[PDB]
């Protein structure tokens, strides 16, 4: 549960996660702001089609979602070099993929990509919606407010900290790297067997995933056909995928919250979907 929100930022960006070995070309999943593919173990165990992880590492840039994305392209071309291309992001990782799917079109624009997109509870504006509602409790152009804010919720998803504690300890630092080292300290402290490195990584590269979210806007529609599978403030019915796709935009609902989206009855419906949408 506990070491699963984290990235050992030496792994691999690319990493397998059944061992089905077929004809059949990959599904590769994109991870959740955390960076990690361990969310996907269970759907990955469960398909008869090879699947495989993209986690965002020391390897990863994060100047932008498009950086991020010609990146997690470029891994999966060295297993399968050739489309048509099966990608899923859930939460932050749905932004992702459908960024990479948007560059793959561009590559072949304006011949179609049969490539199949889903997006596991979340959109490009999904995430943009969660980075404002949080921008909402800041002094505009005080960044080290920002900073601190990012900083403090990442502590929070590993201690029982309340906010204001947590907020005291980094509002007052220099800058990015001092709080990094200070929310390092408070988690080792709760677990400290847990790697420096590992969480320092994971600590500084939170805000800037979150800040590549904040300046994504896609460079134009998404053309491809699109399946949106959402959790049962709130943004939209289809997550305002139809301002960014002028394809077919097909939306599920499926049980569970957005954590437990990924498992018990939600997971039944996810791996029913992809096993038909062959
Ligand atoms: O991947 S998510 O889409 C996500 C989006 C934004 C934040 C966050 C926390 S604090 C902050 C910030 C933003 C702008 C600032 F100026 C300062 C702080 N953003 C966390 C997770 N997902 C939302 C659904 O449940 C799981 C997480």
């Amino acid at each position: 549960n506990l070491r699963s929100l984290l990235v050992n930022p030496e792994g691999p960006t690319l990493m397998r996660l059944n061992s089905v070995q077929s004809s059949e070309r990959p599904l590769f999943l994109v991870h959740p702001i955390e960076g990690s593919t361990t969310v996907f173990h269970s759907l990955a165990s469960r398909l008869s089609i090879p699947t495989y992880g993209l986690q965002c590492t020391r390897a990863a840039p994060l100047d932008s979602i498009h950086s991020l994305a010609a990146y997690y392209i470029d891994c999966i071309r060295q297993v399968q070099p050739e489309g048509p291309y099966r990608v899923a992001g859930y939460s932050y990782g749905a932004c992702v993929a459908f960024e990479m799917c948007s560059q793959l079109q561009a590559q072949q624009s304006p011949a179609p990509t049969h490539n199949s997109l889903f997006l596991f509870d979340g959109s490009p504006t999904y995430v943009l919606a969660y980075t404002q509602s949080y921008r909402a409790k800041l002094t505009p152009g005080c960044e080290a407010e920002a900073e601190t804010e990012a900083i403090c919720f990442f502590v929070q998803q590993f201690t029982d900290m309340e906010h204001n504690r947590v907020l005291e300890a980094l509002l007052p630092l220099k800058g990015l790297e001092e709080r990094v080292a200070a929310a390092v300290d408070l988690i080792i402290k709760s677990h400290q067997g847990l790697d420096r490195q590992e969480l320092s990584f994971a600590a500084r590269s939170f805000y800037y995933k979150l800040r590549a979210a904040e300046q994504y806007t896609p460079k134009a529609k998404y053309h491809g056909n699109v399946m949106l599978l959402r959790a049962k403030e709130d943004l939209g019915a289809d997550y305002n995928l139809s301002q960014v796709c002028d394809g077919k935009v097909s939306v599920h609902v499926i049980e569970g919250d957005h954590r437990t989206l990924l498992e018990g009855s939600g997971l039944e419906s996810i791996i029913s979907i992809i096993h038909s949408s062959l």
